[PDB]
């Protein structure tokens, strides 16, 4: 129920331990006024300082002038901060505005078309995004709602996604959660304490060639539908072959414990873990931080389930792209379909109370 | 950590309200009464396992490599999480299996109400399963596996996820707030008031339908909120709408949330004044609904609201009169009912040999 510090060299919500709930919103910008947008970024930062500490935005949720609408919408009154983090990112489309063209990072690469892609253009892209994570879904929703409210007339929500439960882990000392296929998801990830691996694989560095991004990261979001009818009639051996780990313990095939190291030669050549593993991709490593979702029925008598996949990396060209290219023959492809996509540059952290989101860009 | 599954009544009505909801309505595809009774028996056996935190059937793993696992496995390593599973029968069920003359008169069709905008695809249903738990994954795993067990005899018609309080961080003494920012539940039937339950919630034998004794009747309404419009309303407009202040939730003119309201100090069309039993001939409801947020719609607005669930001894003397009295509710400016269903919720599963629906079939 505690708070996660908001200030830092990096934004919270990446190496932070993975909270139970997600509310992710992508915003489109609707103002041409650079100064207006900078003022928005500063107002948003002030709101975020309150929200992550469990305080109401502005003058609060009541006790103001009767004839005026309250500053804070109020549905989080009395709740703890609940480990709320708020992480902002900038989409490639943003750099066509406010004369930012020359400032677009090289590592903010557009993704190529991948085989099997069925991307819904409505639930894709976006000028910027805010990832709200908390252990309380009301806390996460209240944050997105109030950021959207403050930005009325300068940004509009393009699409959003709620994740009802995590399918990732940055804390290998706690239980690994399971995705909706029933497998543990997050065993071999980067941990928030492996400072060296975060510097190597996650945080942009000055020498990478975009100085304002130093201390930030790059995010890939992929909305992935799961064919659960198909999966649920597959044999247990089939399910375990697809991944290369057994379902119960989550151990690599042939080994006894979840965290024993995989021996890749023992897995099928098209097993997911075998193809995604750093050793199969020249060392490419990702920080996965995704969440499961279900959005009702599919109108055909079935539950509609999926995984909202989020990966942070130092450079999209050396993280997500090579691994996803190596997944072209993945046995998992039979059971999933990518239906939404977006990339964002996640700027460095807000260094102190006089700093603000995006200060190093603007 | 767990809630007993067996009892005179089904759990999940008078038992403590859990943090999360997964509500599913199903349509029946088989015409074979025997096949359906077999399914109800299999479902009950699975519900016994699920509510105790165990996998269904032979388990999620460790069986024949060439067989699909009995349980889909995404709840392995989780606790029971106070999971309750409550099943109900819709009016349309009674057109099958020769049951037409066993439909309770208290399971009334709802009239059309002013301002209804009901999505047919998210309304109705032959039966429902209300899955409540503190962990949303436990709830979803339950619905997912019951649907799989029933495949070929039932399909999912519509599904709704919801959330209330988060108990790890919030005291249970504390009234949760709905997404309009107001405390919600102050004057409600509590699970501890056994005589109020008997008077207002549980069906009695003399009520006219013996197989329903110890059951109850459920109304579900998916109520969208116009969030962005609400949020532009002055603080005084918001408080006038309900008849309670926003910070403390006290009735107008009083000091404490639990002060009994003075109805004449509220505006004539204030929500509490129109919903209160004194304005409806004593009609009193057990509310057990959940907030929802499904995402944002095509115009960028927040798809959010209250998945309203009311239990009552008779729909004709519970939900209908009160909802009727809300025709002029000042709240109507900010909400819209977009889904609706009613169900007969049968009595409880008495012991290890009983099953869901035994008194009806
Ligand atoms: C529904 C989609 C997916 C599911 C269900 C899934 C599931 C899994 C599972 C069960 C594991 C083994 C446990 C672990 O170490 O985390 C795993 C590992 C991994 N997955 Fe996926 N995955 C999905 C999509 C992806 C995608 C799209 C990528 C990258 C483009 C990816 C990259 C990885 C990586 C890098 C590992 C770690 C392998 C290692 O280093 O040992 N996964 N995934
Ligand atoms: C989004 C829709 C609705 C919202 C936000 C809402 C909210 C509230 C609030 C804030 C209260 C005062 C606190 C409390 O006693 O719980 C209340 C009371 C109540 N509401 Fe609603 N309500 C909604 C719809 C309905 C409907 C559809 C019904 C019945 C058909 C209903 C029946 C009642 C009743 C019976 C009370 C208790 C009044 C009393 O005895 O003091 N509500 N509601």
């Amino acid at each position: 129920g505690s708070a996660v510090p908001f200030h830092g060299a990096h934004q919270a919500g990446i190496a932070t331990p993975v909270q139970d709930r997600l509310h992710f919103a992508a915003f489109d910008v609707t103002t041409e006024d650079r100064a207006a947008f900078v003022a928005l970024l500063k107002e948003w930062t002030a709101a975020a300082r309150r929200l992550t500490a469990g305080h109401a935005v502005g003058e609060g949720a009541y006790g103001g002038l009767p004839e005026a609408p309250p500053d804070d919408t109020g549905e989080a009154l009395g709740l703890k901060p609940s480990r709320l983090t708020l992480t902002i990112g900038f989409g490639p489309s943003l750099f066509t505005r406010f004369g930012l063209a020359d400032l677009r990072p090289e590592a903010l690469a557009d993704l190529p078309k991948f085989p099997g892609d069925n991307l819904d253009r409505a639930r894709s892209g976006g000028d910027l995004c805010v990832q709200a994570c908390a252990d309380d879904p009301q806390v996460a929703v209240h944050a997105i709602r109030n950021l959207a409210r403050i930005g009325f007339g300068k940004v509009v929500v393009r699409w959003s996604q709620l994740g009802f439960g995590k399918t990732s882990s940055t804390t290998p000392d706690k239980q690994t959660p399971r995705n909706l296929l029933g497998f543990k998801d997050g065993t071999r990830n980067i941990a928030g304490t492996e400072k060296d691996r975060l510097d190597r694989f996650v945080w942009a560095a000055e020498k990478d060639g975009t100085p304002w991004m130093t201390g930030g990261s790059y995010l890939v979001a992929r909305r992935i539908r799961m064919h659960i009818e198909t999966w649920d009639r597959a044999s247990l051996q089939e399910q375990e072959d697809v991944f290369g780990r057994d379902k119960g313990e989550g151990a690599p095939v042939g080994k006894a414990k979840e965290r024993d190291e995989p021996f890749l030669k023992a897995m099928k050549p098209d097993a997911h873990v075998r193809l995604a593993h750093p050793d199969s991709n020249g060392g490419a490593t990702l920080l996965r931080r995704g969440y499961s979702f279900t959005d009702g029925t599919d109108g055909l008598g079935r539950l509609d389930a999926g995984l909202f996949f989020l990966a942070y990396q130092r450079d999209i060209r050396t993280g997500f792209v090579p691994v996803q290219r190596n997944l072209a023959t993945d046995a998992l492809n039979e059971y999933i379909q990518h239906v939404g996509s977006a990339v964002f540059a996640v700027p460095p952290g807000v260094r102190d109370a006089d700093d603000w989101w995006g200060s190093t860009l603007f």
